[PDB]
């Protein structure tokens, strides 16, 4: 009967236009100040070398505009890698088929490679969980019988959790990205983020702008996804059993309201 | 028993893991040798026109040509239009485009084509996520929990007609699941993706491609519907994001019917190398 779908709906589309808000007070200042900037870069250098005319410059830019579509890429190793951000859904896009059969082979790829990763990322996960379920077991007695009770232990299992995986799964794949591609603090923790929650964008990978990298790194990278992708797969599944609370609470909440406003107000 | 059980199961997941890295060699090997001879032309061809344009323009910096490249390269990052002329341009962080970037993010889909800069804008990002992909997720939920019932009323008609003399029902389940893929791929991929080859002007492959990573949450962002300026009516970038909430749930039951068949081929071709290594030709 209750559809139920009408209050999430409005929900999101009001988060995305928050988020919408948020974005381009947070982005189109910068997007202004790099645009005019250019347009002074470009203006230099027509000056500044008058052996380019005013038509070879734009000659050029379409050069490099059709050097967009492709630009060594695709190694034995690379297209092992791409492999990785198809079936994972990652798809950073940094690399992406441009043959008509490259396209047909991924479509298929996809369509068969998904499905197959979920069951390998279900192993890991059931491999991941009963591993951190023995480590509780022995931290749920040496403090539990003292003071706290197991109903409120629940909130201090559940942190050890989220602070021990942050350690593992975010504090120290960023640290080690941040000595490795020389990124920053925030573009380390930003790559984690967007690796593991599977959005991808591919504005910032541990494989491309490939200067220097060994074969000793790449492998462990994919492997810190597999593990890593289980990691946030709970952590974004406890983060929906909050707003699952949440929901529930701010629904009686009104319920509660909506029963005294109501009451009162119907004697007469 | 209780650890028992858990010997059985890590012996499957490296099974698993073997079945998958060999997938992913599989691939490469294949991509490799579907994409690398287009690289090859692309990489040489580009530098006679790099060999071209050191000769024709010797006064030019011969050498920070390199260093304009990598400045446009850098360029490419952001949403520009540096020419002559059109030096005035639109921004890809309108009222409209940041509110299809969210939608990129908490689908999980991410194109990339819009990206933020800001060291503010990362971390609201990164926080926009972490709870804004639990949100969507629940949305999922609810529509196709919508969706799924949708089609069960117009199976239920279905597999009634469908009742004739001796008619299995056991079989019948395979004539109303292959109903589902059959109107489903119309609706979500078929009628889509002649829209966007009119529309975004993409070939027939390009709109199938996208609707694919689009679908199946990849979102490379090599071919995206909101990505160039074209016209964009603005009764179409709603739509957009409204067919990937609707598809998304297509394929969220169509890659776990994918799975369910590769469950069953498991056992089948597990228990068929049993056949095999019971008998070894008697
Ligand atoms: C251009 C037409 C592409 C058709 C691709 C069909 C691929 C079917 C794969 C089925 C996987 C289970
Ligand atoms: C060294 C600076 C790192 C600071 C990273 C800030 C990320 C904020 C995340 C907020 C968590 C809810
Ligand atoms: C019935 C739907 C109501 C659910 C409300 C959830 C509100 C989430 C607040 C998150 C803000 C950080
Ligand atoms: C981002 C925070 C959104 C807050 C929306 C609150 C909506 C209240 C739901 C009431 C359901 C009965
Ligand atoms: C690509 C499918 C590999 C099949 C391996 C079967 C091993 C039992
Ligand atoms: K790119
Ligand atoms: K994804
Ligand atoms: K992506
Ligand atoms: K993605
Ligand atoms: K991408």
């Amino acid at each position: 009967k209750w559809k139920t779908v009408s209050t999430i709906f409005l929900v999101v589309v009001l988060y995305l236009i928050i988020g919408a808000t948020v974005f381009k007070a947070l982005e189109q200042p910068q997007e202004i100040s790099q645009r005019t900037t250019i347009v002074i870069q470009r203006e230099k250098f027509l000056r500044a070398h008058p052996c380019v005319s005013d038509q070879e410059l734009d000659e050029l830019i379409q050069q490099i505009v059709a050097a967009i579509n492709a630009g060594s890429h695709w190694d034995l190793g690379s297209s092992f890698f791409f492999a990785g951000t198809v079936i994972t859904t990652i798809g950073f896009g940094n690399i992406s088929p441009r043959t008509e059969g490259g396209k047909i082979f991924c479509i298929i790829y996809a369509l068969l490679g998904i499905p197959l990763f979920g069951f390998l990322l279900a192993g890991v996960g059931d491999q991941l969980g009963t591993i951190f379920g023995k480590g509780i077991a022995k931290v749920e007695d040496t403090f539990i019988k003292w003071n706290v009770s197991q109903t409120k232990i629940r909130i201090i299992s559940t942190i050890i959790f989220i602070l021990f995986g942050c350690v593992l799964f975010v504090a120290l794949p960023a640290v080690i990205f941040k000595h490795i591609e020389g990124w920053s603090a925030l573009d380390a923790i930003y790559f984690v983020v967007i690796t593991l929650t599977t959005i991808g964008f591919g504005d910032y990978v541990a494989g491309g702008s490939d200067i220097e990298y060994l074969d000793f790194y790449k492998p462990v990278v994919w492997f810190w996804i597999l593990v890593g992708l289980a990691y946030f797969a709970a952590v974004l599944s406890m983060i929906g059993d909050w707003l699952r609370v949440i929901a529930k609470k701010t629904k009686e909440a009104v319920g509660e309201f909506r029963a005294h406003a109501a009451e009162w107000t119907a004697n007469v």
